[PDB]
């Protein structure tokens, strides 16, 4: 019941906005949008919480903290310790950035990344082992500044008004190879793999299949397993578990519905009721811990039946292209085994998720005004976005060793197929056709502000270089 290093946790404080309580997660993305934000989630619906996990780095004393600065396992917590906390998906260092406010930062060195735990209360003193549960203060080792919930937007921010925050915990120690909550996964038939269909297909994207040949290496085969409870969400998975079954570039959500039956769906739309799928050892008829709890299911040696918990109908298939169906039979050979994607192709598809929606507000905004001459476009974040992602496909230095510059090419081959298969290339395309509808800077400006005409140019230069960097080599 205490905070060890190596940890995931999440930071939570508290609110009552419009008459109603709610619990508020420190997100951030960091492609595209360094700044912290929070995702809140009141009592109803799922959130976004891949974006909300943090990962205790280190915690160090102050004169440990002190030295480490001078010069060039699973430890417990203590009050008074300062700490170094990763963010999950972007892999960037939550921190106190200047001009001062809270974001996310590429390079652990400095003071800037570092916070000191302080007690709460009485309760607790320095040198106590920080329990989970706690309200705690958070100081920026950087500014001396407290980690703080701002107010008719909800921010964050580092003033000298103090908050009160909960390192809720996400995860700690686990059985290898065991299925926890929040890991990026694919379900295997039989190869075949569940899937929803390429970009731009007639579907809209929203049903799912059972498909072969090269999907089990495409980001569209992707999902997260999402247990009800924010809290050990990232716990070892039981069968009988109630889960969210989230399609990691769609950002939807895997679903039973009236009319149209199984599909994918909209996460405003996620109902517990219509969302809420388990993992079965058998077909037969058929408590809650605080902890990892017991390892039960096994990645690739343990095959499950999927069930919806609302109507008990299985995941089936109607019957390499094959529809996947919730049925109350079923067939004998329903069982699904499952594969934990790896990091690299994780993140990858996360990347692509943020940048689609990115890009398409983007584009949307855009259309708003081409018949209008005389809604902001995310011209600071698609700036930002482009030039991350040209970092990101850029070729390794000629410099670099051959051996080494092989698998760093093979590497950005990858990456780069992930992004061309999920429709990125037509995004890239579609964001500059409707840029060059404009012969100039200020052609641009008599249908949108002249403001965002001072960086028309700019975009424009970057969506090439994007371009050229998602084809070259």
């Amino acid at each position: 019941q205490f905070l060890r290093t190596d940890d995931e946790v999440v930071l939570q404080c508290s609110a009552t906005v419009l008459k109603e309580q709610l619990k508020l997660r420190l997100a951030a993305e960091g492609f595209g949008n360094r700044l912290c934000f929070l995702e809140p989630t009141s009592n109803n619906v799922p959130p976004d919480l891949a974006i909300c996990c943090f990962t205790l780095e280190q915690s160090l004393s102050v004169r440990a903290l002190q030295e480490m600065l001078a010069n060039t396992g699973h430890r417990t917590l203590l009050y008074g310790h300062a700490i170094l906390l990763r963010h999950a998906h972007s892999r960037m260092y939550l921190s106190c950035l200047t001009t001062f406010d809270v974001g996310l930062q590429e390079d652990a060195t400095g003071e800037a990344c570092w916070w000191t735990m302080h007690p709460a209360s009485k309760q607790r003193s320095e040198g106590e082992k920080v329990r989970v549960g706690d309200d705690l203060i958070l100081v920026s080792v950087s500014s001396e500044r407290y980690l703080h919930l701002s107010t008719g937007e909800l921010q964050v921010d580092a003033s000298f008004m103090q908050t009160l925050w909960n390192m809720n915990p996400i995860c700690s120690c686990c059985e290898e190879g065991y299925v926890t909550g929040g890991h990026v996964l694919r379900l295997f038939h039989g190869d075949e793999c569940l899937t929803i269909s390429a970009a731009d297909s007639d579907d809209q994207r929203r049903l799912v299949y059972y498909e072969g040949g090269a999907v089990c290496t495409h980001a569209r085969s992707l999902w997260r397993l999402e247990p009800l409870r924010i809290s050990w969400s990232g716990s070892h998975l039981r069968w009988g578990q109630p889960l969210r079954i989230r399609h990691v570039t769609t950002g939807r959500y895997l679903a039973l519905t009236e009319d149209q039956g199984l599909v994918v769906v909209d996460a405003c739309k996620a109902h517990t009721k219509a969302t809420s799928f388990c993992f079965r050892v058998s077909k037969e008829k058929l408590r809650d811990v605080e902890g990892m709890g017991p390892p039960e299911i096994k990645y690739g040696e343990s095959l499950c039946f999927v069930q919806h918990v609302a109507s008990g109908l299985w995941l089936t298939y109607a019957a390499l292209k094959k529809k996947a169906i919730l049925h109350q039979e079923g067939h004998m050979d329903d069982a699904l085994f499952l594969t934990r994607c790896q990091q690299e192709e994780s993140q990858a598809a996360r990347m692509i998720h943020s940048t689609a929606g990115l890009y398409n507000q983007f584009i949307k905004g855009l259309d708003s005004f081409s018949g209008k001459p005389r809604p902001a476009l995310p011209i600071e974040a698609v700036i930002l976005s482009l030039q991350d992602l040209i970092g990101y496909f850029e070729p390794p230095s000629e410099e670099l060793q051959h051996e080494e510059k092989q698998s760093k090419l093979r590497s950005l081959r990858n990456r780069q197929s992930l992004f061309q298969e999920e429709g990125m290339l037509s995004l890239v395309l579609n964001c500059i056709d409707r840029l060059n509808v404009y012969t100039t800077a200020a052609h641009f400006a008599e249908y949108a502000g002249e403001e965002a005409a001072e960086s028309w140019k700019e975009i424009v230069n970057l969506l090439y270089e994007l371009l050229a960097s998602l084809i070259r080599g």
